[PDB]
DNA sequence: CCAGGTCACAGTGACCTG
DNA sequence: CCAGGTCACTGTGACCTG
């Protein structure tokens, strides 16, 4: 029993380089192939969770990177 | 005078006095969907969520909020 | 006018393919 | 096993209807 690194949902393999959720890894894949960029609407903090991680993307893609991810 | 009006809760233009505020086509369908039912909004951050334009879309439960604060009535 | 409906559209994530 | 595809679902807001 492994947990996402992003979000904490139950990760579903070693996507991008850590453990991770179907959600983060398929929305990290989304980020690398080109997007605005994203804009959290309080300070640069949320809490990624398995519900609020659709809420601040801003959010949820600097944790991808802090935690690892890469192509 | 006044040139121009603006959506009480996003600012963003407004379009006509919906729910009796001023307000945009966006915060309009908020509401209204807002209204229609049981609603599991979450914040993701403190509950002082800054909606405008760009961050409306990002937190529900903020966006209510404002629904509410500015004058929003059924 | 406005309220409430509608529907093309974009992000999402579970599941498939290779 | 995984990356990267797919696509049913869902919330949005621009528009229409009554
Ligand atoms: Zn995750
Ligand atoms: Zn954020
Ligand atoms: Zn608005
Ligand atoms: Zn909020």
């Amino acid at each position: 029993t492994r947990y996402c690194a992003v979000c904490n949902d139950y990760a579903s393999g070693y996507h991008y380089g850590v453990w991770s959720c179907e959600g983060c890894k398929a929305f990290f894949k989304r980020s690398i192939q080109g997007h605005n960029d994203y804009m959290c609407p309080a300070t640069n903090q949320c809490t990624i969770d398995k519900n609020r991680r659709k809420s601040c993307q801003a959010c949820r893609l600097r944790k991808c990177y802090e935690v690892g991810m890469m192509k």
